């Protein structure tokens, strides 16, 4: 289980990369 | 260290529900 909770704080960083990544091109378009 | 894991979890699920928030008031815009 310590394996487990860090598990899912490297899937949840990398989910938050991606979206952080769709933000930054997202606003390209606008700005 | 359980806790701590468990603290960062919680806070990167936050982060990317605001993430996710933030990339649907774009996709609004744009769409």
């Amino acid at each position: 289980r310590m394996k487990q909770l860090e598990d899912k704080v490297e899937e949840l960083l990398s989910k938050n990369y991606n979206l952080e990544n769709e933000v930054a091109r997202l606003k390209k378009l606008v700005g």
